């Protein structure tokens, strides 16, 4: 199977938002759980996002997509994002995300 991340790239600005969106790709199952993955630019250390507030997560299985807007961009905000398809991990291979 595979996950399709979407941008691979972007540098948004501060105040923007940034909607990332994974689909699960040519897989016999359907989608469970799922899962965002920051790696604060600056580290190699990968650190689970946990959903709530800025970050705002929306599922379409059925459609095996899944989606993080973050809202109110920060500088510290820029880095490498995941998400993650579980039912075995299988990952999008990230946006690069570049503020102000």
């Amino acid at each position: 199977a595979w996950v399709d991340q979407t941008p691979r790239t972007a540098t948004k600005e501060t105040g923007e938002s940034l909607t990332i969106n994974c689909v699960l790709r040519d897989a016999s199952y359907g989608l469970e759980s799922t899962g965002w993955y920051r790696t604060k630019l600056g580290s190699t250390n990968e650190q689970t996002i946990s959903i709530g507030g800025r970050y705002v997560e929306t599922v379409n299985k059925g459609s095996k997509s899944f989606s993080l807007r973050i809202r109110d961009l920060r500088v510290e905000d820029s880095g490498t994002y995941k998400c993650g398809a579980f039912r075995l991990s299988e990952k999008g291979a990230g946006t690069v995300l570049t503020v102000k």
